[PDB]
């Protein structure tokens, strides 16, 4: 009983679920298989110690490891702004609020991401060749040691709705087109957008997960917590930025903090 209203939005699912595909190398999908010893090919190499982290290459290790940090961040921000370009209407948009919504989605939707690499024990790094795990980073020199901790905990919690790349898509697509962005010049447009892309992930979350009873609002409220990490991470960097005057902060990722 599927009526013509909402066979527009399963197209809709589907376009972004493929660009989703053809955006990120390193999906939910794969990053499960490599972690569930689902195979023999490509199970990672584990770092957990300072003899294990060298034993792994294949300057200081705690600031070694944040610049690595930062350049995938970087390369992030790269991938989910050619994804934001294939949510039909983004690039349609004042070029300003273009700017205004990624730099404001771009790391929310990369500490949803990031949880499809991990599970309570670590993370995984180097597109899954490698598996960092979390008492390793929780030990690192102060401060950096508290700095993965708080995405570790979202990403335990959020893992548990157990939501896979096809809901993802949509959902990061629904982070993005949020008129509620400070400095937005049209605001109705960017509603507009993520209206039926509420519509479009609803239905593909009722299709697809027909016993998760309120999985919608469920995974709404997980955009609470997304928001908590950007902002004590900021003032992470804040420390960092004084007790470091040597490191520096890419000036792509300095320009997103502004705010
Ligand atoms: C361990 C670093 C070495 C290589 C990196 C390879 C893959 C990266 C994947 C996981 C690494 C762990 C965390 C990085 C993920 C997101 C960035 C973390 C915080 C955001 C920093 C920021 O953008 O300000």
């Amino acid at each position: 009983a599927l009526n013509p209203e909402s066979a527009d939005l399963r197209a809709l699912a589907k376009h972004l679920y493929d660009s989703y595909i053809k955006s990120f190398p390193l999906t939910k999908a794969k990053a499960r298989a490599i972690l569930t010893g689902k195979t023999t090919d490509k199970s990672p190499f584990v770092i957990y110690d300072m003899n294990s982290l060298m034993m792994g290459e294949d300057k200081e290790v705690a600031i070694r490891i944040f610049q690595g940090c930062q350049f995938r961040s970087v390369e992030a921000v790269q991938e989910i702004t050619e994804y934001a370009k294939s949510i039909p209407g983004f690039v349609n948009l004042d070029l300003n609020d273009q700017v205004t919504l990624l730099k404001y989605g771009v790391h929310e939707i990369i500490y949803t991401m990031l949880a499809s690499l991990m599970n309570k024990d670590g993370v995984l790094i180097s597109e899954g060749q490698g598996f960092m795990t979390r008492e390793f980073l929780k030990s690192l020199r102060k401060p950096f040691g508290d700095f993965m901790e708080p995405k570790f905990e979202f990403a335990v919690k959020f893992n548990a709705l157990e939501l896979d790349d096809s809901d993802l898509a949509i959902f990061i697509a629904v982070i993005i087109l949020s008129g509620d962005r400070p400095g937005l010049l049209n605001v109705k447009p960017i509603e507009d957008i993520q209206d039926n892309l509420l519509q479009a992930l609803e239905l593909q979350l009722k299709l697809n997960h027909p016993e998760s009873s309120q999985l919608f609002a469920k995974l709404l409220q997980k955009m609470t917590d997304l928001r908590q990490i950007v902002t004590e991470h900021v003032q992470l960097l804040q420390v960092i930025k004084k007790t470091e005057t040597d490191m520096s902060l890419h000036p792509l990722l300095q320009e997103i903090y502004k705010d």
